């Protein structure tokens, strides 16, 4: 392909910045436990039943590094990010249902910036 232009970089960062930084209604940063993943020794657990891990971190780093082709590479990242979340917590537990708002921040932030 080309480059990741300038804007596409920016977007993508106006994008993960919006959720990141995104509060609800109490006052609460959901991004906060979703920014770091545990290591493999400190929560094995998560790396047996977890295929494709990633975090904030990993995907910041993707941006960076310009391993994102399009917007649509960027979600197809998130949304693992969400799946995971839901796949390894409770369904209705605090983790599980920050997921699911997440994923809606990344589609109403997508659709505002591109
Ligand atoms: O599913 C997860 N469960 C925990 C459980 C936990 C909470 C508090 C302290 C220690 C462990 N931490 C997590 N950090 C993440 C980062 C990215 C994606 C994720 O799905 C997760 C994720
Ligand atoms: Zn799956």
């Amino acid at each position: 392909l080309s480059p990741n232009p300038p804007k596409l970089t920016k977007q993508m960062n106006a994008i993960i910045d919006t959720v990141i930084n995104y509060k609800d209604s109490s006052g609460r940063q959901l991004s906060e436990v979703f920014i770091q993943l545990p290591s493999r020794k400190e929560l094995p657990e998560y790396y047996e039943l977890i295929r494709k891990p990633v975090d904030f971190k990993k995907i910041k780093e993707r941006i960076r590094n310009h391993k994102y082709r399009s917007l649509g590479d960027l979600e197809k990242d998130v949304m693992l990010l969400c799946h995971n979340a839901q796949t390894f917590n409770l369904e209705g537990s605090q983790i599980y249902e920050d997921s699911i708002v997440l994923q809606s921040v990344f589609k109403s932030a997508r659709q505002k910036i591109a």
